[PDB]
């Protein structure tokens, strides 16, 4: 039987959540998080479902952000495997969303599970901010404005978009907090770099620009933001896939980031 990482990633992949459809992916995540003490707030905007979940009431607020939607399969004649059927071949998990970004979502859930099991008494708070419209040419903005307008301000945020080139964690992208005009302690990037170095024994390359508008918005509003996720060589393409070993590594990097920040 699978690791909980692969088991959950497979589950997510099976749900045909073509933008902006969620197809029940968020309910899967919400069930896992409800079991860990998270309060959940579902929020629909336009044709999209979103949610915000939080565990803890104390500073800092650390958040995992991402989307459940995926882009269309493209030509089925080109697909070696059924696009919405998670298909394991030679150590790789094939399917729409494997890399962008249902793999990372499963890694976020199991990392928080493992962390909350080792550190039930963690500092700070853990949040999830999940949307289903990211591949569009709205949801993030609407959720973030809701949190701001009730003075619930994310301190630090990992966006699990697939940031990597050859191997998971070889690149991460760093947001500029408030566009580079708010003070920035570097506490998040230090934590993530620390985690990536433990796992890979190599520092990631850094980009300071170029991520998603979604993450750029979170940073502009005041969060420290880092994008860290799987290899992106196959995103939005036929025969999208992810190295399963890299999903185990990413889960560890997320758990280790949590240790450094909260544990
Ligand atoms: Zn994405
Ligand atoms: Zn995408």
């Amino acid at each position: 039987t699978d690791s909980p990482v692969l088991a959950l990633a497979k589950e997510l992949i099976s749900r045909q959540s073509v933008t902006p459809a969620d197809a029940g992916c968020q309910d899967l995540m919400i069930e896992r998080l409800k079991a860990l003490g998270f309060e959940i707030e579902s929020m629909v905007f336009e044709d999209t479902t979103n949610f915000w979940a939080r565990r803890g009431t104390q500073s800092p607020l650390f958040v995992f952000a991402g989307h459940t939607d995926v882009v269309p399969a493209g030509p089925l004649s080109q697909w070696h495997t059924p696009p919405f059927e998670p298909t394991v071949i030679d150590g790789f998990l094939h399917g729409r969303g494997a890399a962008d970004m249902k793999g990372s979502l499963a890694c976020m859930i199991v990392a928080v599970e493992r962390f909350i099991a080792e550190h039930p008494d963690h500092q700070g708070s853990i949040g999830f901010l999940i949307t289903s419209d990211e591949e569009g040419p709205n949801g993030t903005v609407r959720v973030v404005e809701t949190l701001m307008a009730r003075n619930e301000l994310i301190d630090m945020c990992i966006v699990g978009e697939p940031s990597s080139t050859l191997a998971v964690g070889d690149v991460v992208k760093n947001g500029r907090r408030g566009g580079g005009f708010l003070t920035d302690t570097g506490e998040l990037l230090a934590a993530v770099v620390a985690a990536v170095e433990e796992v890979n024994h190599q520092a990631p390359a850094l980009l300071t620009t170029g991520g998603t508008s979604d993450g750029r918005f979170i940073a502009q509003m005041g969060a420290q933001v880092v994008e860290l996720g799987p290899v992106n060589a196959t995103i939005h393409k036929v025969n999208e896939c992810v190295r399963i070993a890299d999903l185990e590594k990413l889960t560890d990097m997320y758990q280790k980031t949590l240790n450094h920040l909260l544990g």
